[PDB]
């Protein structure tokens, strides 16, 4: 499949090359996988997301997105135009509140809701958590993320918009999930982005179109629009088969485009996430 004239970072993630606008990719599109997308919710009744959406929790009195922030990210992943994995199906998970931030004991329950929660849901292709989302450095956050990882989840989270080592952010930090930092259209690291050896991957994070609330759409920058790129990317190539929820980061760092991204410093992995969709 070919969609003309798509988000720059669509285009980039299906292609050997920066500077393209169409975006490539198998009709399947993440069909029978799901995503959780854990942040401030989804406005599920938004037609981008054809039903697909739907929230299955919330920490506050609402579970409306009253933000935008968890739309855009659920945008990136699954929407159909904005989308990586145009046919999965979307779980809003909202830990954070409508001024875009949560407690730390908030985000954890949420983590684990989702390793749970996933036997209630119908996912025969695998399951991704999309964690565009953090803080400093919590030993309980880490072993959060990590659990949801083990319990078989493909968890892939935010590096951090420090311009700092993700070693002292969390739950980029944690070893065992994929963390995940933004890049631009000319493939530079985004300027905001953190870097270091904990990084397993780049997607694109600058200038990135996607849903908002009220029905809309906006560009906005962070390695938060980075994440569910790389989580979307994980959904359809799981639904194609090619790897499991324990193996697309690895596997997603073993067929990224390497080398091409500038200014990541000695110690940093140079990848950026790529389909390698070859019609
Ligand atoms: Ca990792």
């Amino acid at each position: 499949a070919a969609q003309t004239n798509a988000p720059w970072g669509l285009a980039r993630i299906s292609s050997t090359s920066p500077g393209t606008s169409t975006y490539y990719y198998d009709e399947s599109a993440g069909q029978g996988s799901c995503v959780y997308v854990i942040d401030t919710g989804i406005e599920a009744s938004h037609p981008e997301f054809e039903g697909r959406a739907q929230m299955v929790k919330t920490y506050y009195y609402s579970s409306r997105d009253g933000n935008g922030h968890g739309t855009h990210c659920a945008g990136t992943v699954g929407s159909r135009t904005y989308g990586v994995a145009k046919k999965t199906q979307l779980f809003g998970v909202k830990v954070l509140d409508d001024n875009g931030s949560g407690q730390y004991s908030t985000i954890i329950a949420g983590m684990d809701f989702v390793a749970s929660d996933k036997n209630n849901r119908n996912c025969p292709k695998g399951v991704v958590a999309s964690l565009s989302l953090g803080g400093g450095y919590s030993s309980s956050v880490n072993s959060a993320a990590a659990r949801l990882q083990s319990s078989g989840v493909m968890v892939a989270v935010a590096a951090g918009n420090n311009n700092a080592d993700a070693r002292n952010y969390s739950p980029a930090s944690e070893p065992s999930v994929c963390t995940v930092g933004a890049s631009d259209r000319y493939d530079r690291r985004s300027s905001f982005s953190n870097y270091g050896s904990v990084l397993d991957i780049f997607g694109p994070g600058t200038d990135i179109l996607s849903t908002w609330i009220g029905g809309s759409t906006r560009s906005i920058s962070g390695t938060s629009m980075a994440t569910p790129h790389v989580a979307g990317l994980a959904a359809y190539l799981m639904t194609l088969g090619k790897t499991t929820a324990a193996s697309a980061c690895r596997y997603i760092a073993d067929t990224a485009n390497k080398g091409d991204l500038s200014n990541i410093p000695f110690g940093t992995v140079n990848l950026l996430a790529y389909n390698n969709y070859q019609a």
